[PDB]
């Protein structure tokens, strides 16, 4: 019914992504017409071959390892010999004219080999296997995931959102994201899987087309192994490692439908802010210069756009809510704060441990009362918020570190502190909510 429909659409009127999306729903792709949903889903339906004007012969200082890595591909797959010299000649040329195009210099740990395995598959010309590669490299692939930076202290910031008992153990055995999930990011499970629950996967994930997808696709891939890698802690570091790795290797296809719902469950309890201030992984680097001070090695927990803490709480409609936690002194808290937040005082922590603990008892309590009474201050997600400024908030390491110890979820920090509330309700001039009889800030 939906097949025929998809067919003709597919023929003429150079239709969008949307449209082709609500017509096949998340049902199985006809394998004569992926190439054409993945061409339109990469936006490249008739783009122009980039190979023609470089009329190059294969030289490159680093071309004999590339070689190698071409053929150990093809001699995996063993395709039928008599036109695989044509495939090897088109993949060692794509993988070549990209690393002339850019400046990059090529290495066998790049997952660029794996990326191509399920655009060849489908067996398009060297032309649209250029542009779809090039196409998903900018759109998929985070430019930091080759040194192994910013991308996977991301995905750690999500393990301690949602499973803060796991995050520790990691970190505590020195086992960060980019030991096991290098692969998993660099070639969107290509390196592992099996080229029919591949496929399965990038049929659903090109459809959606949502970059920060893959982090929610690798933390159930990460949740599933939870058990294996609590129980046992007689296994060295490298042997678990090594377990991880070969994780998603292990899916089936009647696996991908539950992977996918629990992905986008998973997604649905975490902050929009996860995506909306890191847009720059995927992009250019240039953009997030705007975003001074924010490293994601330097974050103990997931940042929170003031912006989204303002907006959350209104709507009260089955979504992510905020239970905003002042962490400020006294002094600065009773100068200006969040009239639906509470105060704990960061001072106490030290100078009076005890008084600080039952402060945190009363804290959760009322977390609890705020939720059950459906309030404005009400939420499920702890958001924790201190004066903004470097010079004082250090007391948020401690104030994290105690919850983070205690494996409390949906842990995160107010990014810009009480200072960025102030200058974000300033520019957009605003004093309270539409609904209520409150300003967002109060000096009682």
């Amino acid at each position: 019914g939906w097949e025929k429909d998809l067919e003709e659409a597919l023929e003429a009127g150079g239709c969008d992504l949307e449209t082709l999306r609500n017509i096949i729903q998340g049902r199985p792709l006809p394998a004569d017409l992926r190439a054409k949903v993945w061409k339109i889903a990469l936006n490249v339906a008739g783009k122009g071959d980039s190979l023609a004007s470089w009329d190059g012969i294969l030289d490159l200082p680093e071309q004999n390892t590339i070689h190698k890595d071409c053929l150990q591909f093809i001699d995996q797959l063993s395709v039928p010999e008599e036109k695989a010299a044509e495939l090897l000649l088109d993949i060692e040329s794509v993988i070549t004219f990209y690393c002339k195009s850019r400046n990059i210099k090529y290495s066998t740990s790049l997952s660029w080999i794996h990326l191509l395995k399920p655009l060849v598959h489908l067996q398009l010309p060297r032309s649209d296997l250029y542009n779809c590669f090039y196409a998903i490299m900018n759109k998929y692939i985070p430019r930091d995931c080759s040194q192994k930076g910013r991308p996977f202290h991301l995905f750690r910031l999500l393990i301690q959102y949602h499973e803060p008992e796991l995050c520790s153990y990691l970190d505590t055995k020195k086992i960060t994201p980019d030991s096991y999930a290098l692969n998993w990011l660099g070639s969107l499970f290509a390196c592992y899987c099996s080229t029919e629950v591949t496929q399965a996967i990038w049929d659903g994930y090109l459809q959606q087309a949502d970059p920060f997808f893959i982090y929610f696709l690798m933390l159930i891939i990460l949740v599933n192994a939870k058990e294996v890698i609590l129980t046992q802690e007689s296994d060295s570091k490298e042997e678990v490692i090594k377990f991880l790795e070969n994780t998603p290797s292990s899916l089936n296809i009647e696996d991908i439908e539950d992977l996918f719902s629990l992905a986008q469950y998973y997604c649905s309890k975490t902050p929009a802010s996860f995506r909306k201030d890191n847009h720059h992984l995927f992009g250019s680097t240039l953009l997030g210069i705007k975003d001074d001070d924010a490293d994601l090695s330097q974050a103990l927990c997931l940042a929170i756009s003031v912006s989204e803490i303002l907006q959350a709480n209104q709507l009260q409609g089955e979504g992510v809510r905020f239970f905003v936690v002042d962490c400020r002194p006294a002094e600065q808290y009773n100068a200006g704060h969040l009239s639906t937040a509470f105060h704990l005082d960061s001072d106490l922590m030290l100078q009076n441990p005890s008084e600080f603990a039952q402060s945190v008892k009363s804290l959760l309590e009322a977390q609890k009362q705020s939720i059950e009474s459906g309030s404005i201050a009400g939420g499920e997600h702890l958001c924790f918020m201190g004066s903004g400024r470097e010079e004082e908030d250090m007391y948020m390491n401690m104030v994290l570190a105690h919850f983070l110890q205690k494996n409390k979820e949906y842990v995160s920090i107010a990014s810009g502190g009480f200072m960025a509330l102030q200058q974000h309700l300033a520019d957009i001039n605003v004093d309270g909510p539409e609904n209520g009889y409150g300003h967002w800030i109060a000096s009682t």
